[PDB]
């Protein structure tokens, strides 16, 4: 375990107060690692500004060549990234390795290829007498917050744009989970000039207020809950700060009629439970209408009882388990309060596992109804609830009546139906007769509570930037 | 005399206190207007919303339909709103018809043609068997609040891309400017599907606040101080909104020793005067090479001395008076804060005129220091300082040491030094050999506490949409 | 009848020999006009190139305000306009006057507004000191050729792009159909400077071949046929011209077993006799799958029995004329040797109408297979064949081994098919469960035989410019 | 070394008659290489053809990282490469090595970025009730035709785009430089699927006529004369195919009496005797203001003639030969006709060199005319013309009265004059106080009779596909 800070091209131990840092499978420390002290926190945004002058003004290919190397180093230790995280998070090594650390890779290959395709408008006289032209700068410092669910995966599509677009960062992982942002410290501490990316350790409240508003950082992206993105823009309103963020999300899943009912139930299977929940994507909130309701949650019910929890390190483990015993308790009083309802049924599951770590049973409740917090509010645990409805122009209204505005799918084999429904539904990703699935290229982002901005694709680059006009009389 | 509030296609008298609205130019009350009691503002946000259900679903081309009607309604009765402006503004008549009017119906017009060529990405497959493609879609309820400088324009500039991206609106104008949205209320009533468009009147605390606190409104859009920025920030932190912002400039104006002198004399005589100096990008921040300082400040001194001021209805009246007692008080403050400096010398002006009204003197500062108050915050009034500076290295990084951002120019005849600082430059906007120069393609809005977001431009439009993937499994 | 050419802003007679004009309904001449002369040919697109020395430098705004004022022209002259396409190409007056009228006035006003969004990409230093930025310039005097089919139509979609984007004009209407551009030529003379449009009228070997061989055109515009294509590629080889073209289409029309038989045939009793047929995305060509074939032909056949033929005038007409006599001869080849094919089965029609005007009868064709010259080549008439198929792969193989490639359509219920098809189709538009539908702001054009280049959308306008790269050492 | 085709994933000698290739610096022949046989240019294309099924659905990710690999293997193999183009081509070898072979990496690294960067129009609903979408696919084989100047890298402008856009590429190289692109057959030869790319050689005639005539093939890319290109369009007319041409440049370089004319001289020392003067964008045609153009001249007289002539081996070597006799013999003809002229003035240089190799000494003429055949047709030789001007209008429109439209020059201090002229030019890339400079995202190609369509650039990629438009009913 590599523990160290990066400030400013250098590896230095924190100077703050220790914190632990839990295997989640086992409730075991795996270590003590001091936090950075506030005096750190300022020294790393110093570093970042004074770097500033010269990536600031970088060639695209320049950065692109950076972040190429960038993704071999992490490709080159993919087997030592994919163990730390398995250890600091409790996910199946194998769901690690053969699915992060190839789209962490891509997001560094792909943002590296993007940095050198920007557009703009067409430079011209728009004024007789003037030629104006469009350009796209660097903001400056971006301070970036990564959540505990996909430390290493969150790090970099934090990273990836900002510094393809110019920027000097600072990134902050969750206090849960650091292992793999400080092997990435280690690992990358050579690949850009000193002060272009640094990494602290630590508390929202000893290191990352300090960070988020400091009067040198021009941005902060977050990935988090709505309470921390709340928090966040209190905290830099003052300042004007430019901000992004990922808040959450409840994901509606609408599966009509004429819907391929195994094709739903293996794909809830993996995408309700995947990360044991823990996903902003997971498809955990769905809308079954009445006519194969009962045949959906007796299907589903059966395939999701053979979910098999276990060592991460075992091949034919499917579920981890949640990231500490503060999660494990608030997804355990969200399901008790469903049952408390008196009108929910708990169709498999429902309790915490027994034994050592923060296992919760893959759980699957049925009955819920359009206001109940359980279809209201995000669990964001191996929690799954289905509701009937009864038609199309309710459900679509249903399923936009909500808080939440960051992924969807739709089920059903009806072309027209498909497109009418993923046209009007409020949500920045909509999914076909599937679900969760990503790619490099195609924006992942949210709308009302869920945040805004997007992650991956050219408008995530586009994010870390400023559009400039200039005008030259002649 | 228009005074009635436009709220779901109707026509209706406001319910809250009465205020008074003044004419600047002889600080007599042109009338009192009731404005929007608390219930009024809910029923405008519900009817935006009930309204978004069809609009947010309508055509481009249906849409851009509307943009040139309402055009043509503006320019039809150009000369009513450049009299408006004229009398609740002080602006001189001939300049808010000249200048302002073609300004506002090419900015509908514009927007009427940019709502229907939005970009995105190529649809395909990005990921075997499955096809991608990406949409824009609306936000819902837009809150647009429109400051006192421009009451017409920047109400164009809120409600065009609003409009043309499918979104409703509710628009606040100041509450020391409404009579040119009210006229506009009347004249737009049945132009836009009823609730589509919504026009206001109040004060901030009574009618902005509850008006932008709506749990139904999606997007705040702003511009005015920064002070009122960061209270806007503040305020809807609690729910995410997404916010649009241009909150002031100290645009700085940097002539090197090959300048023009003569354009930049009779460009600032202008620039930093018109509108009496209450514009976010007036030329008062004047950066002067060693060679030249003493030839400018002389020149400058003596052409800013001509300013004609008078009656807005006279042809021949340049300067118009400040906006409000208020302002006036402001703007005499930080002139004589100049003066207590101590190396501060008046050239011309420095003093509020004698007589009816809110008229400053044209003034002209010089000797000013790059810490000194005078060239760090912004005064919005008929005010120029000049600081002497030795090389480019070094002014650019004064301009640059700002909390501003918004916009810039730079006067010198070398192709090199005009590109290398333009390159450099922290803002918005650079002009090269002019100032001031806006046209509806090209976007304007801030960095740092400037704000952020764009007027104008195919930019401003994609701020009013969020971009959706739509992922269809084959 | 207007008769007049617009050469230079003077509207001129012909110095060339007298043409007769037909009416296709009664085979009478509407009357006898004087094509352009050599001399004429020359003057005017000489004219077009001193024009584009001040043309070429205008700004968008005021291009676009030309093509705004072009629309409300043509809208305030509907009427007239739909009677001369009417009495020149036998349409049914309510068609032209309903569905084409708006289109064409939409074609200008969609252009006027895309005018001003010209993408491009971002300026910057991609070359350590050295700024780049990329402009689209106009190319210069633009050859337009249009056809007999939609004459004024296709005119607009000639003229709207070219001039939007900074061009000068010379335009060629079909010998057949002149009426329409005369007309044009009138209204038209004073909207734009002198020379920047010119309209000439003549056959292809006396006027068409010295116009787009001239050394000044620098891009040659043509919807027509294949051959004629061919002809003009070979002539302007010699001088590398730039050329945009539009050549014909066979639009294979793809009905799986799933279809919603009713629509399909609803559909195709419009689409593949509206105009006659003559429309290069008609529904000719459809491949039925062996489940559907049998009900699909029989309930078609009866449906395209019932079109009425009669006078143009006459508001039930639904089905007018072809174009000329020698095009009424080529359809009727083209059924003939379907018949001898000895396996192909007329279900209706299949004969040319008994009285005047060149009528051919509403002809269904079954049994036509694959490698049959009814399948391979187009007719361009009221003539529709219908091919059995087995399966998805087996039918996109023979839908994509054409010549063709402008436009297609497959109707199927299932959403996994609709997109797998869609995105193997080698044709520039797929149509889902409809056919024919167009829109001013998405490209229609060709791939193999049927050309390149796009009409309508943004693409439509960048095809008339030129990309340029512009770099400033600093 | 290696003299094997690429056929289909296999390296298999070729069947027609064999022909030798030179070595420019010493006139001795390297080798003897077979071409293909007609059977073996027909079996190229239909490996492609049958290929292109699954190259052209594959992923853009996948493509990329196909890309990458090509990369890779040329910059590990960078020494060898350089060596083959120098002993081929005579260019002295630490300019191959220092400026070619990055460059040539970077194509492809580019473009393997560009491959999922792909724009177009937001998908939406245009017209109610359906939503369309903008893809843009691939064309299917694409035939590409290298010139001898820059053998492997106008090979690796046209390998690499066409590659990331999807489609399958058959590469004829010049009959007299094969060696690079045969070096390159068998370095590639396991990076694509078998198919995806093969590549030939032969003359113009035996092997280029089959190639780009054949019916399989959809797009022929060209650099080249602008008799070859007028040859291929005319071969390809009866297929109506696209065409992609840079046909030959005669850059203008404008300098005025304000630039500096120490920076004009060293700049064109270098570009105007670059690879001999066979390059598109040499520096061959100035026009200097009358103030300087005596200054220039004999300064410019003075720097040419130190061209250090010598072997390509020799570090010290900065001009080597012309790439064959014939070539020879074409420029000393154009010296010859030049000075029969009797007004023209030869500063240095104008004959060939005495010895083996094929030498012509740097050469610089002086009091050319406008209307001079030096001025007019492009020399392709190491040779650069001097013509007096008096004005700004009068110089831009000799640079514009030009068949030729691919490059140009501007050289002055004056900001306003730099855009001015610039913006006027027509040509397809225009330096400001330098030339020569290019990069792999900014695209290069001309206008008129130099051609059009672009290399490198997002547009270079954009060239290679066809742009569709998908609509769905719903
Ligand atoms: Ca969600
Ligand atoms: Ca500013
Ligand atoms: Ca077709
Ligand atoms: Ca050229």
């Amino acid at each position: 375990m590599q523990h160290k800070l990066l400030i400013n091209g250098e590896l230095v131990s924190g100077e703050g107060e220790k914190q632990p840092v839990y295997n989640p499978a086992t409730g075991d420390v795996l270590l003590e690692i001091a936090e950075a002290s506030a005096e750190q926190v300022d020294a790393a945004v110093r570093a970042a500004d004074a770097a500033f002058a010269e990536w600031g003004q970088t060639t695209p290919k320049v950065r692109a060549e950076c972040l190429l190397k960038l993704a071999d180093v992490i490709e080159e230790n993919g087997q030592v990234f994919a163990e730390l995280e398995s250890r600091n998070c409790g996910k199946p090594l194998h769901s690690a390795f053969n699915d992060e650390i190839p789209a962490i890779v891509d997001v560094f290959r792909f943002f590296a290829g993007a940095a050198r395709c920007l557009n703009g408008l067409a430079a011209g006289e728009y004024l007789e007498g003037h030629t104006s032209m469009i350009r796209r700068d660097p903001l400056g410092v971006v301070a970036s917050i990564a959540p505990w669910n996909y430390p290493l995966m969150m790090a970099a599509w934090k990273l990836a744009p900002a510094l393809a677009a110019g920027n000097c960062v600072v990134l902050k992982p969750s206090e849960i989970t650091p292992l793999t942002a400080l092997k990435l410290a280690e690992l990358a501490k050579d690949i850009f000039p000193a002060g272009v990316v640094n990494i602290l350790f630590g508390r929202g409240k000893t290191v990352g207020d300090p960070l988020t508003g400091h009067p040198k950082v021009r941005m902060v992206s977050l990935t988090g809950s709505i309470a921390t993105g709340e928090h966040i823009i209190s905290h830099t309103a003052s300042s004007i700060k430019r901000t992004h963020m990922e808040l959450g999300g409840k994901a509606p899943v609408i599966v009509f009629d004429d819907a391929d009912i195994e094709a739903v139930v293996e794909g809830v299977r993996t995408f309700g439970y995947y990360n044991a929940g823990q996903d902003c994507t997971a498809a955990c909130r769905i809308y079954a209408q009445k006519g194969i309701y009962d045949t959906l949650v007796e299907k589903l019910g059966a395939a999701v009882a053979t979910l098999k929890s276990g060592a991460p390190d075992d091949e034919s483990t499917e579920l981890g388990p949640l990231s500490s015993l503060a999660h494990l308790e608030r997804v355990g009083k969200a399901v008790e309060e469903a049952k408390a309802t008196g009108h929910i049924k708990v169709i498999t599951g429902g309790e915490k596992r027994k034994g050592n770590g923060y296992y919760y049973a893959p759980t699957l409740l049925a009955g819920a109804l359009q206001d109940d917090a359980i279809v209201q509010k995000e669990v964001f645990g191996p929690v799954v609830s289905v509701t009937p409805f009864d038609n199309e122009e309710q459900v679509v209204n249903w399923a936009n009546d909500s808080q939440y505005g960051l992924a969807s799918s739709v089920w059903t084999k009806d072309v027209g139906r498909a497109h009418r429904v993923s046209a009007r539904l409020q949500y920045g990703c909509t999914w076909v007769n599937t679900h969760f699935m990503l790619v490099s290229e195609m924006p992942h982002g949210g709308q009302k509570l869920s945040g805004y901005g997007k992650d991956m694709s050219l408008y995530g680059l586009e994010d870390y930037t400023v559009v400039r006009h200039v005008m030259v009389k002649h």
